[PDB]
Order: C-alpha cells, then sequence, then structure tokens
C-alpha cells in the first residue's frame, strides 16, 4: 500500500512494461496479454498483470514528466519489488535520421531538470539503462526484424517551447528525440538497484512539424509492444 | 486539439478547479456540481464543465508533478482560454500548527525544480499567485467559517526523500507543507497572463507520521472544495 | 548594541516603516510623526520613534542593496525585537500599466541575489510578504482612496545594467518594477519570524525614460507614507 | 548628476578613498585634509574634496555589501570620471595570524555574491586589484614602518552566519578576514578600466570574539588612513 | 599540424586505442603492433600506427583530465580524421563487486567537470559510448573468454581527495569506479561525431585501499590491450 | 612515491619551476642548468633537479589542463615537499596590448573550471599567487630589464573554442589571455599552504591569428626562463 498504488505486494510480477499514458497500458492488456487483471487504479493510473506466451507479465502507467514517473517507480521497486522496469513511450524527433513511428532506443537520457543534481551532489549523473536490458532489446529486435533508431534522447521537464537552437544543439550531441520520463527513470532504477531501460516511438517530429493524434499515440506503436513483451518473454 | 486534451475551443469555461488526481475531479463533478460534462478524457485525465449556483464551472486534472502540471495549465490557458485556475490539491504537513484536513492556501510556492530557472535567466524567480483570487479565497472562507492557514508551500520533484533536516530548514522558513506542482501552476499563469492560486489540504503530516488512504484523498476535503465552488460564483 | 545600530533595546517600537535613504527615514520623522526621536545614527543610517495618530511607530534606514538590508533588519529583529516591517522605498517600472509615482506593493520578490539560494540549499526561496500585512495595506489604501499597484518586483544586486531582453522578460512574468531590497527583506523576516511588506514608489520608468531628482526620490510619495503610517495605527 | 551622487562632474579628484562609513570618510575630510569640501551627500553618504600635503584627494563613503559599493562605484568612475580608488575598510579576522586593528591588504576577494557570475557568463571572475597599486601599498607601508597583512579576503553578502566550518575552509585557502565589499569594487573597477585596492583593518576577531565599538570603527585606524594618504601622494 | 601533434595527416588509421599514459602507448607499440611507426611526440606524447594481424590501428596518448583528453580527441577527429576512439585506461574501484584488473566496460560517464554543462547549456549531458562498439566490446569479450565489469564511471577533475561518502553516493549509484577522462571523451566524440568507448582496468582500489605501481599501471592490462586489439580487427 | 612522481623523497629542491611541456622542462634542464639530472619520468612526465648560479632549482611538467596540473602539484608539495612553485607555460592572447612572445604575469586567474566551486562549498575563489612571489617576479624583471605584461588570465577547460564574444567580455574585464592551468595551481597552492605564481609567454593571439610552432613554443621563450631562474636564486 501506497498514495499512488492500489494493488497488493505479490500482484506484479518482477517484469514490468511501463507506459505514461494509463490507456496505452490498457490497450497493451487488452489486445496482447492473457488474462490481464487490473491491480491498480489510483489517480486513474491503472496498472495490469496478465501473461504473454505463458510468461508473467505487468504493465503500469507512470504520468507524465521526471517526478510523477520518479514516484511510481520508486514504488514499484521498493515497495512491489519490481526488479525489471521497460518503459515504452513517445517523444518528439530531432533527427532527420527518424521518422514518425520509429522506434528508438534510448542508451542515455539527458535533461533540463535538477533532480539528478539533487540526488548526486550537484554532478553530473550520467542517467544511462542497464546494459543487459539494450542488449536484450537489440538482439530481440533483429531476431524479429525491428529497425530500431539507437542513441540518446533529452528528457525534459517541459513539452512546449519555443527554444529552437537548443535542439540543434541537442541533434549536434547526438540526441535523437526529446520525451520527458527517461533521465528519472534511469536514475532512480540506479537508486533502488532495478533494469530499466526506455524505448519511445516517435509521435511528434520537432523537424516536419508532423503530430500524431491522442488515439494515434496509444494506437500505432505495435511492433515497439511486441518487441517489449518478446524482450520480457 | 492538443496532444493532452480531448475538449473543443468553447469546452472550458474561463474559470476552472485544478486537482492533480482525475478522480477528485470526477468526484467533484458528479457530487457538487449540476449536469456536469465529461469534456476531455485523454490518458484517463478526465476534465468536466458545469454550474455551481447557476454559474459556469469546469474541472481538470493535472497529474503529479510541476512538469505535467504545466503541461495541461499551458494548454488550458493558450488553447482553452481559460483565465482563472484554482489548484485544490494535498500536500504534506511540515508544521505543527497544522494538522491532517487543515486548509493551506499558498501565497508563495518555494521549489526544488530547475524550471523556473530555465523560464527566468537563471535567476530566483518568486512564484506567487494572483492576489485578488487569495483575497477572495480569503474572504469566502470566512464568510462561510473556514480556518484557512496561510504560508508559503514547497513545490519539490519528489515526494519520497530521506531529507530530514531540510524539512527543518523549510518550516523555519514559514513553509507549512510540501507538495509537487504550486510553483509550476504559478510561474505558467505569471508567463501566460492568468490568475492562478493553489489551495491544499493536509493528507500527510511528516511531523506525526499520519497519511490519509488514497480514497481519503479524495473525499476528506469537501470543505475545500466547497470554498472553491463559492469563490467561483 | 550591535556594530550598525546606536539604539538601546526598548527604543525600537514593535511596528517600523523601513527606507533605504535615512533622509526619507528623516523626512517623514520630521513631517509626519509627533515628537519623533532620533534612537540610531551609525554610519550615518538614522532611525527614529515617535507617535502617529497616538500610535507609537518606528522609522530605520536600511540602505541599499540585498546585503546592507539584511543587516539592519536581522538587528531590527533580534535584537531590537522588531515583529513588524513595513519597507517604503523606490523602484524603476519595467510595466506599461505603471508610471512615475505610483505605489506598487510587492506580494512576492524575484532576485538574481545568490542569499536565498545561500540560506535554502541552493533551491528557490519563494521571497513573499507576511498576508495579512498585504491585506492590511489593501483595505487602507482602498478605505483611503489610494490607487494600489499590485504584483511581483525583481529584487536585483544591480542598479546600472546594459540588458534589455531581460526586462521583456520580468514584465512578461508580471513583475511590475526593479528595486534592490524586497527579497532580502522578505526571507529574513521569514528567517526570523516577523512580519514584512515591501512598498515602493515608481522613481524610475524604464520603458519612457523618466527619472526623479534625489530630493524628489525623499518628498514626492507623501501617500505612500500616509498608507504606511495609517496601516501601522 | 546621478540618484545617489550630488557632486558636479569635476567635484571628485581623478584618485579617491572610499569607506563604506560616511562618518569614517568624514573624519577622514576633518582630521587628515586641508580645506576639505562636502562635494556630495544624498541618503546621508558624505563624499569630501581636499588636499594632503598638497596633492589633491577625494573622499567618499560606498555603504555596506557589493550591490551598494558597485553603484557607488560605477558612478565615481563613469559619471565622475574617477580613475584610482582605495577602500580602506573594516573586516573581521579569521585568521590567528592577524589580530584586531591589523592592516590586511586583500590581493584578491572571494565572494558567496552571484554579481561575479552574472558579470562573467556564469563563470569564475578571479576578482583582483590593481597590481601597481598594491605594490605602492606595499613599498609605502614599509617606507613608514606599517605592518601589512596580505592576502585574500571573503567579500560576503551576509554580516551575520551560523557558519562556523565554513570559515576553518576559508582559512585553509589563506583567506585573512571576512568583508563585504571588495570582490564588487573590484570587478566593477576591471569593467570600468580603473585601479583599485581594498585594505581592511580588522575590527572583529572570529576567533578570539573580539569587536570594537562603532566609533572605535572610526578612529582606530589612523595608520590605515595615514598609508592611503601617503600612497596617494 | 595542431599545437600538440606532429602527425601528418593521413598518418592516422580511421581507428585508434588511446590511453592517458603515452608510456603505456608505446608499450602496446613495441609489444603488440606489427611495425609501429612513431608519429607523433610533441610534449612527450606519443602516437604511434601499425599493424594488428593485418589490420591497420593508432595509438596515442591523451594526458590525464577532460581537458587533455578533449584536446587531443579534438584534434585526432577534426584534423586527422579518426572516427573510431577507444580508450583503455585505468580507474579506481569504488566497488566491492570488482576487483584490482578488473576490465570496466563504462556504459556513461558521471562528472563533477564543468564542461559538460558548458558545452550544453548548462543542462545534463548523458555522457555516453557508442552503442555498436559497446556491443563489440561485449561479443569480442565473451568471445575470447573474458569477464567485463560493465556499468558508469565517474570521470573526475580530482585524483586526490578526502571525500568518503561521496563514494558511497556513487556506488549507491552503480558507478563500479573513478576515473579522469571518459566524460570528455564521449562528449567530444558525440559532438564531432565519431565513435567512441572507454575500458579502463582497476589500478587502485579505494575500498581494500590497494594500489598498483607506476610500470604495474603499463604492464597489468594485457587482456584489456588483447580485448581492445581484437575488437579493432 | 606516487602514482604519476618516480622521485624519491628529497630529490626536489624547495623551488620549482614547472611547464605543461616536459620537454620544455627538458630543454630549461639541458640549456640552462648545470649538472642536471633527471629525477622522474612517469607517464613522460619529465622532472629535474639541477643548480643555477650555484642554487638548487628543480624543474617539473605538469601536462594540460587544471585536473592535470592539480595532480603533480599536489604531489610536489604534499609528497615531496616543494615549497614554491613557478609556472612558466603558454597562453593564448586576446589583448592587443599584447603581441607574441610577450610575458605576462598573472596575478588573478579566471575560469570555467568547477574545481573551484568544488573546493570552496560552491563560492567564488578568487585564484591569486603569492604576492612575494610576484613583488619577486616584478623587481627580477626590472633589474634584468624584461617588460612583464601584468594582469588577469583566464584558465579554461578548452583550446578550441567557437566563442568571439566571450573573449571582447574577457577582455573587457582586463584578462590579457587564456590558458589552462593558472587557477589550478593557485588553489592547490592555497590548499597546501605553498607559495606559487604563473608566468605565460604568448604563444598565440585571438585577435591577429598568429600561432606558434610545436618547437618554437619550446624555444622562443628564454627571458621567461632566465627570469624565472634569476628570481629563484
Ligand atoms: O514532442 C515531445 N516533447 C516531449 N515529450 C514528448 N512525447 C511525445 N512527443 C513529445
Ligand atoms: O507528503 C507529500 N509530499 C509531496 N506531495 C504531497 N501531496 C500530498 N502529500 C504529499
Ligand atoms: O531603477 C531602479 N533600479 C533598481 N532600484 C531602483 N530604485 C529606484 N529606481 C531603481
Ligand atoms: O565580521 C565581519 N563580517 C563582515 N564584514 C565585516 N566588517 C567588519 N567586520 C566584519
Ligand atoms: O583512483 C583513481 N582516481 C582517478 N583516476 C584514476 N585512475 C586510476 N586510479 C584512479
Ligand atoms: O590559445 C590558447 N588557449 C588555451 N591555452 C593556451 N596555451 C597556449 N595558447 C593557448
Amino acid at each position: 500500500m501506497t498514495p499512488h498504488i492500489n494493488a497488493k505486494i505479490g500482484d506484479f510480477y518482477p517484469q514490468c512494461l511501463l507506459c505514461g499514458d494509463p490507456l496505452r497500458v490498457s490497450y497493451i492488456a487488452k489486445k496482447f496479454l492473457q488474462d490481464a487483471k487490473e491491480i491498480t487504479n489510483v489517480r486513474n493510473m491503472l496498472g495490469f498483470s496478465g501473461k504473454y506466451k505463458g510468461k508473467g507479465i505487468s504493465l503500469m502507467g507512470h504520468g507524465m514528466g521526471i517526478a510523477s514517473c520518479t514516484i511510481y517507480v520508486t514504488e514499484l521497486i521498493k515497495t512491489y519489488q519490481v526488479k525489471e522496469l521497460l518503459r515504452i513511450g513517445t517523444c518528439g524527433a530531432i533527427s532527420p535520421k527518424v521518422g514518425l513511428k520509429d522506434i528508438i532506443m534510448a542508451t542515455g537520457a539527458s535533461t533540463d531538470s535538477k533532480t539528478n543534481r539533487v540526488r548526486f551532489l550537484n554532478h553530473d549523473l550520467s542517467a544511462t539503462p542497464d546494459f543487459e536490458l539494450s542488449l536484450r532489446a537489440y538482439q530481440t529486435a533483429k531476431r524479429l526484424g525491428i529497425d530500431l533508431k539507437i542513441g540518446n534522447v533529452f528528457s525534459s521537464d517541459f513539452f512546449y517551447s519555443f527554444e529552437t537552437h537548443a535542439f540543434d544543439l541537442m541533434a549536434q550531441y547526438n540526441h535523437l528525440a526529446i520525451e520527458m520520463e527517461a533521465a528519472g527513470l534511469y536514475a532512480t532504477a540506479m537508486e533502488l538497484n532495478a533494469k530499466a531501460l526506455c524505448l519511445c516511438s516517435v509521435s511528434d517530429h520537432l523537424i516536419t512539424k508532423e503530430a500524431l493524434s491522442p488515439k494515434e499515440r496509444i494506437e500505432s506503436f505495435d511492433n515497439m509492444i511486441i518487441l517489449a513483451l518478446e524482450m520480457m518473454s
């Protein structure tokens, strides 16, 4: 029991997929899992447990931004004993080497947040995923024929911004897209000794100005979902 | 249309109540409004429009943390033309001058976030509410007999923390409680020329270690809700 | 006894008006008080005690800038037991909604100083006035017919600056004027549990380039002075 | 004409002594100068011009703290064309190698202010005096038999502080005393191409807890005053 | 031609091994390469080109610390067109999961330097290696039977330090060791679009207080050297 | 014995000259010293002891950048008991008041490094040389007829940079040139109670775009070398 999660200890399997959108979490539960059970629903933030190809797997929403994400994965790990967390989110492309609905594997998450300086003695924490998990994503993607765009993302506290050249500067330093949680996920998992990785599909393209719709941000990423399930098997 | 809000321009009245919990938003819509209509539900984040004592009033969830809160109130103001925003949230008491379920009116919101330094040339932005709105809360509370605890809050990116003396230091500087959105609400509303105020009821007490339950964080604050509705009339 | 104040404990009433200019302090003592007594004069920084409409009231200069201001109000509170401090200063307008000699009530004081980060764990301290005092200023001003411009000010360590767009950015965030002490006054009073408020009359207008003379910065603000005396009665 | 200085261009000689205390400025004018004229008195901050051993010399108060000091020396240089500025102030000893009324020549001024980061692209500005001036102080002191304690000072925005080990750390890095203006004097003079130096006599000893009285901070430093006059001749 | 490198464009192969110690660079050139040629020797910082198993490979020293390292890899990439850089350095273990002469593959490099904030708009740059290169190290190590310790390192500007609990905090966040260049290597390579990776063998153990000798820091790491050569083939 | 220095305690005289280039150290040993002995050579970083005009004097390389420099002078002082350190380096002119091969005496070293904030409680450490040593350089230079350009330098973590106006800003604040170690030398020597000074000859001119060759950075500065030897006699 926590303020933000309804479940009981033991309702989460040691492996969990995460999205910011609890309706994408719910879409995965209905369409892709076998006998999925809704295990938590505080604040409308749904989580599920189910089976994929016989293997037990949980799903959990984490809301938008580092602060929200940190609340949920801190609770998932410390209270519910989750050991592997795989975010499958959305992001805004800043590279011309990626298009709408490309899947990005974030091997580092830069940030404009202060959370990691607060965690880490006002130094620069290099927020990174678990290496075996990213190895696992790479092999599963190749064994499935899924093209994976690999690089850094920029985890921002902001979605709306008048910046322009800051995006060029991020792209110049090999950042493929902008999202809002990976750096918090990575740092919390480092703190609490869990294995984490973040994949994100391109829902917005800041160069071409393309943007998916709310429901397309649920429905348009099934290869991302399949990759995540296949590697958690 | 935005990525995070379903409504159409015109579905929001110029005055809106806000909670982090969309189920508290929904509880207010059912119990306190007349003919409330669900106007948005992306990501399970519900908003409503309705009437209170004949006056039109909207409700909207904003999730947890400054980054989430900023997304929604940026959209509420710039896209949906909302002019007055009154957050009615929860907070964790750090003062022995306040107990569980006291209502705190935040006349300033300190923060450990970097968002305001990013907004404001790496200077110190004093995140404050609209003065008329806080005047309005003060008179409505006195005209209703509601005791209002008035002071600063600390808006943190963190809910879980091993800090101890940092809380004494916040209390020493007249901070009554900790929450996670007021400073973002205030700064975004300053940027976009809207009127904002944050009230928060004490759901956790960091001195006595009392903590309400998830549903009590919905149900235990009806004087806060009534005060907010009465001042938006 | 302190290095900077001559008076004896008990020479200050629990309520004190403050200016940066000790000659404005002296002007208020001569013209507006009954039987004012000079109680301190170290470094030419004059303070007085007197009566207004029968009520005892003290006056004290605090010099220019946060560091100077902090020295005097730290001593006023800790040594001389002053409980209410009302600065009545000058400021430079950055809003076209205010003209020369408008009175600004500062409900928040942003700053480019490091003093509050040093005080407050390198976080953002939202430097705010006492709420009852600002309520008291608002009602007294309306009961007297004085138009009060209400908003944030920016307390700078600098008077002279080549900045330009930084001023637009401050104005965009609802800052009405620039001065140099409010944030230090507010933070010191928060630390030491006194009630503080800052009013400032517009002596310079950064848009129109108007600027009062040294003596006009003493003489041109009698409604500010009257408002301050009337609320301390 | 400026907001803070009464004099006319030409009333200041190109060489000026400075104190925070305008009454120490006045004490030097009466006792040590020939036919001293009060040339400015805004805000009770007195300045004088006079002759010493036939050589013209000006005196000027600058108040307490970097922000105040910066206002006056910016005006002295840009408006009044002052070319050499020699502060002769007070300071609080943190070294056991110095006693009450020792004279300290500050060849660097560390600071806890943000002013130099604001001036200097958020880098570390090493605030230093003019070299010829410090050479001149060294030879004049030896040619007069005055023992000069030479080292860094720490220019703080704070006079009152509960720090303890921070003072040990400053002493460990060869800081002899704490004062409140040298770093601003040095940086402003660097900006505006004037020659500046700061001497400070020990008025407080933070180890032994000795502290001079307000008038002793005027009267107890005549060798400092004589050294300053002799080098400006 | 640069101030720091003697070679001619074309003397460096597109793949280069790097050490801080140019004598370790020289040891690799003598013992492991075929017909190695010394191609640069400014400041005694030796670089070589040679062949390993028929494949051309270069070696280059980079000195100690981020600033030194950045000079050399900026020149290697921009002037000499080097495309792949593989540092094989030394580090100080802070984990009890690693012993003297373990090989650490750094999938992120935290830092206490300001260089990446200067590069990256005062945000947090997550300094990471090229993913294919780390994949290549992982497979080559397994295909050779070399046990690879995988995790973050902390790149410090300091070798000597009285810190204690800061090391516990780094270890708590999954940092295996401390060194002094990886973060600069990674960030410069990100800027200039080269592929970089850092391996480091444990030469000091901060828990057990073991420390190798200067020559052992040359000679004790042949599996690291072999792994690097085998993956550059 | 240290990881970076071969010598034995007692092989260093209490006075040492320093260069970044160990080949400039070696050039001074051959050409200017009597019976110079190579006393250390770890990492190709050569140091020597010898006699000049009968007086014992040591030489030592320190590599490039603050981090490298700090390692060597920390060891020189704490392990080898060196008491006086005189860097004679190269720098890049940003003033039109200095030309190629001018000698600059650095009476302060600004920096873009974080090392001094880490050392000094995140305050501004004014990194300065020993005063007697700079007095000694000034008199020896005049007694020899050597023109000495005196002022601040900017110690950067970067050699290559696209900055432009930042250089104007440094020049505006009386910085004569850019180098990469003085601030670390000064701060380490302050920490460890040694006497340090930095001279630097202009090897690059950022205004005129002149740049010496690698060997000219060894050979073109004999008056600097002679001045350093003459003052250590
Ligand atoms: O454009 C974006 N910015 C930040 N987060 C996002 N998630 C999807 N798109 C975006
Ligand atoms: O304890 C708390 N901390 C932060 N936010 C909160 N909202 C309710 N309680 C808390
Ligand atoms: O223009 C100003 N700037 C700062 N403080 C002031 N006080 C009056 N005018 C000003
Ligand atoms: O103790 C002090 N602190 C700061 N400034 C001072 N000026 C004289 N004494 C002091
Ligand atoms: O202990 C160390 N600290 C920093 N760098 C190092 N390189 C080898 N050992 C170390
Ligand atoms: O141009 C330079 N920049 C930094 N350090 C230097 N040392 C010689 N020239 C330079």
